[PDB]
């Protein structure tokens, strides 16, 4: 009876990231539905540049080792987040002196050697985090960007694939998931990179999405994602979490967050090329939303005090 049961019978694998408690023990609550709910998880933080590099040819690969044994023994997958972003990097790699060459040999030898410590464990990859600049205008200014060149992203797929040739490769962004100027930038971009023999293999959409999503939004997600399976592409809903104004009414809004979450599991059981469905949390106590949207909160199926909120059995029912 478990979310990961109905989806399993679906052919959908349905996840979370794991946030700090996890890993000290501190919320024992927390582990006991992590355990029995989910089929994949992701490394909210642990994953990243700064965590995996900490100083120049030292890895620490203590937590996401410490979460791989975790979803083996629980019979999980596991995505990994992310390789390559503009945020997040430790201060050796931003305060250094650069030129293309040798921050290419940089790029090559992380994504290698974090790529081999996990081959064939992890089934989908975050190569690249939120490059597109919002206004869909082109890439994003970054110490990749500005010291690479402009392809800088067709190094970091290849050498991804070169690493790991089993690894489904993914582009994760946000605000890509309609019809607008960039989502339609990053679908013209990928369609590119294919053309031109870059392997990229899949698309995936964040899902940061504000409570109160009208038809129109929802269709046009849908039609976004026929026009990626045109192009041979699969997409992953990747950090699924439905915002709450502070102000609106908490048991209405609840209601209406339910049939938004509702209504994001009929798109992805309904599309052939979209099996991956990640919430960027579980539980409104841990939540990154209130420190990037003031004013904003409880965006996630179960409350503080873990009570199933309306959201879960609105899933639950959509899966059935």
């Amino acid at each position: 009876n478990a979310l990961r049961d109905y989806a399993e019978a679906r052919g959908i694998k349905i996840g979370t990231c794991v946030n700090y408690p996890f890993y000290n023990n501190s919320d024992p609550t927390y582990n006991s539905i992590l355990q029995r709910e989910f089929s994949m998880v992701v490394c909210e933080n642990e994953m990243k540049f700064d965590a995996l590099q900490p100083r120049q040819n030292v890895f620490d690969f203590s937590k996401g080792d410490q979460l791989l044994a975790f979803a083996e023994r629980n019979g999980m997958q596991m995505r990994g987040h992310t390789l390559i972003w503009h945020n997040q990097n430790p201060s050796w790699l931003t305060n250094g002196n650069w030129n293309r060459d040798s921050l290419l040999a940089v790029m090559k030898n992380h994504i290698t050697t974090v790529m081999t410590h996990y081959k064939g464990k992890i089934v989908e990859w975050d190569v690249a985090n939120e490059c597109m600049d919002d206004s869909g205008n082109g890439l994003r200014s970054s110490i990749w960007r500005n010291v690479i060149g402009q392809d800088y992203l067709d190094y970091a797929f290849r050498y991804a694939r070169e690493a790991d040739p089993d690894a489904l490769l993914f582009y994760n962004d946000y605000n890509i998931e309609d019809l607008g100027p960039k989502s339609n930038a990053v679908f013209n971009m990928i369609k590119s990179m294919k053309e031109r023999g870059v392997p990229i293999d899949g698309v995936g959409f964040q899902c940061h999405f504000i409570n109160g999503m009208s038809p129109e939004y929802l269709a046009s997600i849908d039609q976004n994602i026929k026009r990626y399976a045109e192009i041979g592409v699969i997409v992953s809903f990747t950090e699924i979490d439905i915002r709450i104004p502070q102000s609106e009414n908490p048991a209405t809004a609840f209601q209406v967050q339910a049939n938004n979450y509702k209504e994001l599991m009929k798109i992805c059981l309904a599309n052939p090329n979209c099996n991956t469905f990640v919430m960027w949390g579980f539980t409104d106590k841990y939540t990154w939303i209130p420190g990037t949207f003031p004013g904003y909160g409880n965006p996630l199926i179960y409350d503080s005090n873990y009570n199933p909120k309306p959201a879960y059995n609105a899933i639950k029912e959509a899966l059935m």
